[PDB]
């Protein structure tokens, strides 16, 4: 059997693989204008947000390494929630291009990756 990680590391590992998806989603994104993608996207992120809140939590209630506080951690995906509720007003308005889509993901990306680490 393959060498195991520890749960701390393995939950890091899995939670990279989840933003490809997004990464992917996004060029979906650029490349069409339906909403009906989006919906599962701002669902998406929810998960990957949970999961590292969730983990975040964990890391002071069983390890105790907390790189850092809960204040600062919900700071980051208050600024999440509005960029995907922003983009969801864009695929809804009457005028929309490529460019737009993902330069509003692009900014999702970044605040995922302060969070992961």
């Amino acid at each position: 059997e393959a060498a195991a990680a520890a749960r701390d590391e393995s939950a890091y590992l899995k939670l990279q693989e989840q933003m490809r998806k997004i990464d992917a989603d996004a060029a979906a994104l650029s490349e069409t204008r339906t909403i009906e993608e989006l919906d599962t996207f701002k669902l998406d992120v929810a998960d990957f947000v949970t999961t590292v809140v969730q983990l975040a939590e964990e890391l002071e209630h069983r390890f105790g390494r907390n790189r850092r506080g809960r204040t600062e951690i919900y700071k980051i995906v208050k600024e999440v929630d509005r960029k995907l509720l922003d983009l969801t007003d864009a695929v809804l308005a009457k005028e929309k291009k490529g460019e737009d889509i993902l330069n509003m993901v692009a900014e999702i990306k970044a605040l995922l990756i302060n969070i992961y680490k």
